């Protein structure tokens, strides 16, 4: 059921309903001779929508907004970027031009600025220390500690038991640790443990790339990170 990278041409975006009021959005890009998918989240926030992450680039994010308009028809009023990479903030300017209030932690904003990436407008306080959690409407934002990046946030939708791990959590078919250029390999397993400890009731786990699964994705991620660490 879940759209794979072979089913979405670069430039198009698919929506996938995970639970009532919760969708992932799936987009693709070519990189270094392969095509990769990328997921974000959409969470119904009363009569508005909360967007988690861009669709990885301006063109995809424009397509995302058009697809949300077509398929859901509620306004995207806020967006949270869960780390500073282009699959999370690339397209912030498109969101901003569309009247979406864009948010990220100060750690993400600082790192995005260093990288020369797009910078969400608003700063999310209360997430600077590993284990910090803040409510953001229909989701909880959780900073589990450094993992895939030092700023990576995870997002939990308590009404749907959906845990969005972002790029700190790998899909089952991923055997490498992904892009580790900005990762904290030493802390990544401990950060995963914090996610497991805070959301042991999670029923759906959404990685930043690839197929959703369950909490098994967390142990899988730990195994993959350990294997990469021991290369
Ligand atoms: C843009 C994302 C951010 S997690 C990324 O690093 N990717 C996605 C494609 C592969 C890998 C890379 O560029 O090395
Ligand atoms: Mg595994
Ligand atoms: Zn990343
Ligand atoms: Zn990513």
């Amino acid at each position: 059921e879940y759209p794979t990278v072979s089913e979405i041409p670069v430039g198009e975006v698919r929506l996938y309903q995970i639970a009532d009021g919760v969708w992932s959005h799936i987009a693709t890009q070519s990189f270094d001779g392969a095509v990769y998918p990328s997921n974000g989240l959409i969470v119904r926030d009363g009569d508005e929508l909360l967007l988690i992450d861009t669709a990885w680039g301006a063109k995809n994010t424009a397509a995302l907004l058009a697809e949300i308009e077509k398929q859901i028809g509620l306004p995207v009023t806020r967006a949270v970027s869960t780390h500073f990479h282009d699959d999370r903030v690339g397209g912030v300017d498109v969101l901003r031009a569309a009247g979406v209030a864009t948010y990220a932690s100060p750690s993400t904003r600082r790192l995005a600025e260093v990288e020369g990436n797009e910078i969400p407008t608003h700063s999310l306080e209360g997430l600077s220390s590993s284990g910090d959690a803040v409510r953001f409407g229909p989701v909880e934002l959780f900073y589990p500690g450094a993992a895939h990046s030092t700023d990576n946030l995870v997002v939990y939708v308590p009404s749907a038991s959906v845990l969005y791990g972002g790029c700190a959590i790998h899909e089952l078919s991923r055997t490498s640790a992904g892009n580790v250029a900005d990762a904290d390999l030493a802390e990544w397993p401990t950060s995963i443990e914090r996610i497991q400890q805070r959301y042991p009731e999670a029923q759906f786990v959404i990685p930043g790339h690839g197929l959703p699964g369950g909490l098994d994705l967390l142990k899988h991620t730990t195994n993959v990170v350990k294997a990469h660490t021991n290369r």
